[PDB]
């Protein structure tokens, strides 16, 4: 067992208001079946259409939400509306974005041109994340073909859409113009044992997404509810994503920022101790100072922010109010007064933030980290941390083409002296740039309010 078995039972209870008379004793060969596919007694690495949780987790790059209504009610085939997570509605005609009804061999085009457009910067496949009551299910051979796994005409991905006009495969990159999904896979939620609706367990969870009673609103909560089932209430930091993007650049200037502000911070106020919370992996950003380093160990909170109060009370030098406190990506309530944070905004748009429960993001880079909703409010106490780059290494080159650097924020013994050698003009530049990564991925940096550059300049004389 790696995929999940075709013989493997299929609760059918969900199915019965749009599938009355629908046997209680099903299989996934059988459901595939009544869907009108064919799996043709086929080993050629696609054995089901529907997967595992931990399959699905593994690919929540993938998860497009998908709901289908009786558009007119349950011979008397009529309109259905197809919902996706994208926030798109379609009607098909037999013959919150809301398009007029068409006939199938319109919409599935549509249908290829949304998916391939939200994920081929995302994902290899699609996972429909269905609450499946019938209708999405049946509606599913009007827009997908299965088969062998096969390669994009065009490169090296695996296909995922069919064209029938030029009897082709294309990967999400190369399907202008194709018109069926290829070997989709599939999770139907309802499988996981809930009782009662979709909006009364989705509501337990999240405020966020309303319900106008429209198929791309039931799409969206079946996916919110997967999210906060996979992500929030269960956690797993094992499960590695690939590199999709800037992952390794946006973790590396991480690390220098975090080195940089926190360097500066111990120069410019020489806090006598520093409370470093969060990772209980978290090693010393800056090995060479003086300070005192004291570790509290908290996990990344991914339902609600920590409470300071929790954190810090129920009794360490204890007075978190002696020196400087250090949040990196460390989330709560509200941030001391005496504070160092780097905290993720989840309203950030990237292909490594994918929309989460509750106005919180699933930020996914090496490792999943639902992350709870940004708020200003936390952030009183503090300031904005400006942008400067401080260095105390010699002027010295070694080993670019050089504009020469004028700056106010280049902190070196140089710029005091007037003049930027061209070894701090390189760092600042390449500083500056690993700056700029981190804070387009999201993340946000905060500081104490007297924070002041200025009292940087006398730790060079
Ligand atoms: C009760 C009812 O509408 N049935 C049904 C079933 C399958 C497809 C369709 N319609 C379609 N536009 O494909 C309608
Ligand atoms: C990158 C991101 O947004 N999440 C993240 C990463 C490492 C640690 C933590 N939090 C913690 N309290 O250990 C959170
Ligand atoms: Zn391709
Ligand atoms: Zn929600
Ligand atoms: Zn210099």
């Amino acid at each position: 067992p790696t995929h999940l078995s075709v013989d493997t039972k299929f609760k059918t209870e969900g199915l019965c208001v749009d599938i009355p008379g629908i046997p209680k004793d099903m299989t996934y060969r059988r459901l595939i079946s009544m869907m009108g596919f064919k799996m043709n007694y086929q080993v050629n690495g696609y054995p089901n259409m529907f997967i595992t949780r931990e399959e699905a987790i593994r690919h929540v790059r993938a998860w497009i939400g998908f709901d289908v209504e009786g558009c007119h009610a349950t011979g008397t085939n009529l309109p259905l509306q197809l919902g996706f997570s994208t926030g798109v509605n379609l009607v098909a005609v037999p013959t919150p974005l809301m398009y007029k009804g068409l006939p199938w061999n319109v919409v599935r085009i549509k249908i290829v041109q949304m998916l391939s457009d939200t994920l081929k910067n995302l994902s290899d496949r699609v996972v429909f994340v269905l609450w499946a009551h019938g209708f999405e299910l049946t509606s599913m051979k009007y827009f997908v073909k299965i088969g062998p796994e096969r390669t994009c005409c065009l490169c090296d991905r695996r296909a995922t859409c069919f064209s029938t006009a030029s009897d082709t495969y294309a990967c999400w990159h190369h399907s202008i113009g194709f018109d069926y999904v290829y070997n989709p896979f599939m999770i139907d939620v309802q499988q996981w044992g809930f009782t009662g609706n979709l909006q009364s367990n989705h509501d337990l969870y999240c405020q966020v997404h309303g319900n106008a009673h429209v198929a791309s609103c039931d799409a969206i909560m079946t996916r919110c509810l997967a999210v906060h089932e996979c992500f929030v209430k269960r956690v797993d930091w094992t499960i590695e994503y690939p590199i999709i993007g800037d992952e390794l650049k946006i973790n590396a200037a991480c690390r220098k920022v975090q080195h940089m502000v926190v360097k500066a911070a111990l120069l410019a106020d020489k806090f006598p101790v520093l409370h470093d919370i969060g990772n209980p992996k978290a090693i010393k950003c800056v090995p060479q100072a003086d300070v005192e380093w004291k570790f509290y160990d908290a996990q990344p909170c991914s339902d609600k922010a920590y409470k300071i109060e929790e954190l810090f009370y129920s009794y360490h030098s204890d007075k978190f109010t002696d020196g400087v406190c250090l949040f990196w990506n460390c989330n709560v309530d509200r941030y001391p007064a005496n504070s160092i944070v780097c905290r993720f905004d989840t309203r950030v748009l990237s292909n490594l933030n994918l929309p989460g429960c509750d106005g919180g993001s699933l930020y996914v880079n090496k490792h999943a980290f639902h992350t709870p909703a940004f708020d200003k409010s936390a952030f009183v106490n503090l300031k904005q941390l400006p942008f400067f780059y401080y260095s105390d290494s010699p002027c010295e080159s070694h080993g670019i083409d050089y504009v020469p650097l004028k700056s106010a924020t280049c902190i070196t013994r140089c710029n005091l002296g007037g003049a930027v050698c061209r070894h701090h003009a390189n760092e600042y530049r390449l500083y500056l740039d690993a700056y700029n990564m981190m804070i387009s991925a999201g993340f946000s940096l905060w500081v104490y309010k007297q924070f002041d550059t200025y009292n940087l300049w006398n730790t060079f004389t």
